[PDB]
This record gives C-alpha cells, structure tokens and sequence, in this order.
C-alpha cells in the first residue's frame, strides 16, 4: 500500500507491521540467569494507511512485541492486537475508522462499531494478557500464543463504554482497579470506578460525574482512595464539526483533584474535589495516604505536553513550558475547603513516562524511574537518558543512551516475590536511531548510572512505543 509522505508516516514512524518469532535473540554482556517471565509492549503502528492525508501516531493500529527472558536468552515474538476494526478493516482491505478520537470522519459502514487500536497498553491480569485502549473496553488476549480473544466487556456486565489504559492492581486484595470515562458515549461528563478481581469477574463498577470532560488518561490508588486528576485538555463535539484535533489545551481552566472511595456504593456525595491553577499533568508515578494527608506523585509542567491537542486559543506550542517534572500533589482530607495542602516539584530532572516497583502501587514508595529529557546532551542526529530516583536519600541516578538513540519506557522486574522494593532489574527499549534498530537494555534498578548489564539486539527496528509490562513465566502460561 501506498503511504503519506508526512512525518507521522517517514522516518522513525515508517509503517513495520511485522509479525515475527526469533529465538535467542543476540546480545552483549550477560542476561541475568533470574529473570523467568515476559515484557510485553505496544506501538502503534498502522495496519492501512488512513482515510485522512495525515493521521497522528497515537491512532496506529496496536501491534503487541513480548520479550520472553528465560535461561539467560531473550526471545521475541510480535503479533497485531486484533480488535474489531483491525478485523473490519483487513476483510475490507483498507482503512473504514477515520481521524483520532473522531466518528464524524469514519465510513457510514462502521457506524457504532469500537473504535479501539488497542494501541497504548499491553498489560498482564487474570491469565491473560490486556490490549488497551481508553475509548473503548479492552481487548484481551492469550498471553502465550499471543492471538486475541476480543473485547472484554465482561459477558455484558460492563455497563459502560471505555475502560482505561492505566490499570493499577491493588497489592492487598490483588484486584485490578480501572476507570472508564466518556462512559455514556463521546465527550461525555460520566466516568466509571470499576475494580476486576484476580479471577476475572467485574466487581464493582460505580458511576459518577467530573467538573468538566477532558482526557483522564490516568489515575492513582491508595489504600482506600481512587485519586483522580483533572487536568483541561478538553474535547467537545464541537471541536470534531469544527475539523480540529479531538482535544486541545485550555490554559485558562482549573485543575481538580477527585478523591473517591474505593468502596461498594458510593455516591456522587461522597467524592471529594480539590482545585488548584492550571498546569498539566498525564502521568501518575504512585499515590499513598500518610495520615489525613494524600500524596499523588505526577509529573507536572507549565503547559501542555502535546503539540498534537494545541492550545485551544491558537497559541504555538511552548516546548520550554512543556518540560516536566516529578511533583507532589498533597491534599488533606481533613481540611476544609478546596485548596490542595502543597504543590512539592521533588526533582529539577525533566522527566516523563514515570514507574515504580508496581508491588508496592497505592503505599509510600521509595523509589522512581523515568525518562528523562536532558536538554545539555548531545544530539547527532527527546527521551534521552533513564532517570532513577530514590526518594529517601534523595539521590538521582542517570544513564544517557548517547547522542543518536532515544529510549521507551522503563519496566521494573522485581528479583524474587519477597525481594525489598527496587530490587531487581529496569527493562526497556532503546531506539538506535541512526543505525535503524532497537536494543533491549536490562539494568540493576538501584545502580543505573553504571550502564546496563546486557544489550540485547533487536534485528527489526520497533516503532515508537507507550505502556509496557513484565509478567512472571507462570502468570502467562510460559513456566
Ligand atoms: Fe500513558
């Protein structure tokens, strides 16, 4: 097929759409003989090219890569998430879902069918292996075979329409905690609180109202809270009509802060709103109570962070208020009113794509990972580096991947069930941009700046990517 020639389409975002199996992937330095389990991530990565003369990364077709590291070799596979317009569009043999996020420029033929690619989280629950995308429920997936199964709307129980691509698992019951918002139909002010439990079943899901729609791309637990940000990147039906990107950012609206009750039965009476200025904010490193006080750890900068969703004013992006750093919301609950109780910036690193030791989501952590974006590198040719944080001794670790690759998400891969938290290794993709390749870099956690302790190489260069799991052999059917 014949492709744009646009930047979303050229370079570095050339269509893959490669489906492969090799073993014993090879690699440099020593793969560490305790890791027995799989990373899975996604990139988005178009199947066809698009109705429209030029679509945007975040809209390509999720395509699933596992890493099975087991008896010190790596193997790969890759496989298409296949979701219902994956299927619609392959019999029809070209694209029927139109721009991102817009069903007023898909084909009449595909009316009220799921728009989901699938295409920004490949997570691991329940024995299987979760394609997600927040528009839509999720589609699930063999996590051995890797072929799909469908989308999971729990055999009709589920009574919204989306579900989130930001799943936390509870450590105490072992319960996947999800939200769903847009969940009456587009744009819409209605979110659900849903929990899923180890064996699959809808638990719980609770519906409930936000100040105003907006993408709720993410999310934080604690102990007894959902915690949830509300942050104007806006969308509106009107925008679609208008031809304009589904969201755009509003620099003029306040931020919120929802505090609900992870508990059967809640009401709208019982959540609780805080307010500050405006800023942005997607990512959520973790969350914790400590006495009335809640601490919600993002990463948090001046403006918006994506020039795709402009400002809604018509102003040009800002790159240097886009830079963003790990913060400290704290609210306190036995407060009275709305004002948060600090605004904490915990790091001058500029810093993104933020993860703990998820054994520990939803207690105090000490420890983060992040990529970074070291503005003083050099560049031959911007995630650049992989950021550790210990947040007790206030330490910062960086490593730089050089000045001609950029790097994906970090994974952390805990040694053993019982190990303290941050021991064990960091995973994750380095794009080797000028040599039109990847690596798969494994690190210790707590001593990153030492470089990794294996390079693995990939012979067929990955795509951008976004949310990325390990899961343990025998949590996916490969012990
Ligand atoms: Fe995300």
């Amino acid at each position: 097929a014949q492709f744009p020639n646009t930047p979303s389409f050229t370079g570095f975002n050339t269509p893959s759409r490669i489906e492969a199996d090799i073993a014993d992937l090879a690699h440099e330095g020593t793969i560490p003989q305790g890791l027995n389990g799989a990373f899975y991530r996604v990139q988005p990565d178009p199947q066809f090219p698009p109705r429209l003369d030029d679509d945007i990364a975040f809209n390509g077709d999720g395509m699933i890569t596992r890493f099975h590291i087991h008896d010190g070799q790596v193997d790969f596979r890759q496989r298409w998430a296949k979701t219902d317009k994956w299927k619609l569009e392959n019999a029809a043999g070209k694209a029927l879902f139109g721009a991102y996020r817009n069903p007023l420029t898909d084909d009449e033929a595909v009316k009220g069918e799921i728009r989901s690619t699938a295409n920004t989280n490949a997570f691991v629950f329940g024995g299987k292996l979760w394609a997600m995308k927040e528009d839509s429920p999720a589609l699930v997936m063999d996590p051995a075979t890797m072929e799909t199964f469908g989308f999971e709307k729990f055999g009709g129980k589920m009574t919204g329409q989306t579900f989130t691509a930001h799943p936390k698992v509870d450590p105490k019951t072992g319960n996947m905690v999800a939200i769903g918002y847009a969940a009456s139909g587009l744009c819409t002010d209605d979110v659900t609180y849903m929990e899923v439990s180890p064996e699959g079943e809808l638990v719980r899901e609770v519906w409930f109202k936000v100040p105003y729609y907006c993408m709720m791309h993410d999310f934080g637990i604690t102990e007894d809270y959902l915690v949830l940000h509300i942050v104007p990147s806006i969308g509106s039906w009107e925008r679609l009509e208008q031809g304009k990107p589904h969201f755009g950012f509003d620099t003029t609206m306040p931020v919120h802060l929802g505090i609900i009750p992870r508990r059967d039965g809640v009401r709208q009476e019982d959540i609780r709103w805080f307010t500050r200025d405006n800023c942005f904010a997607s990512h959520v490193l973790n969350a914790w109570q400590e006495g009335t006080k809640i601490h919600f750890v993002t990463c948090e900068a001046k403006n918006n962070m994506f020039p795709f969703f402009p400002d809604v004013h018509g102003a040009p992006f800002n790159g240097m208020e886009a830079m963003s750093h790990p913060t400290d919301w704290v609210v306190d609950m036995a407060s009275n009113g709305e004002d948060f109780a600090g605004i904490v910036k915990l790091s001058d690193t500029a810093a993104e794509f933020p993860r703990i030791d998820d054994r520990f989501t939803g207690q105090k952590t000490r420890h983060g990972w992040f990529l970074e974006m070291d503005m003083k590198r050099p560049v031959e040719l911007l995630m650049n580096c992989l950021f550790h944080k210990d947040f007790e001794t206030g330490r910062e670790q960086h490593w730089w991947c050089g000045p001609v690759s950029s790097l994906q998400e970090p994974c952390f891969v805990p040694r053993a069930k019982d190990a303290p938290e941050g021991d064990g290794w960091i995973v994750q993709v380095c794009n080797r941009l000028e040599e039109q390749r990847s690596d798969l870099l494994i690190f210790d956690a707590l001593d990153i700046e030492k470089g990794p302790v294996a390079t693995v190489n990939i012979p067929i260069r990955l795509r951008f990517g976004l949310h990325g799991n390990w899961a343990n052999a025998d949590e996916i059917g490969l012990a």
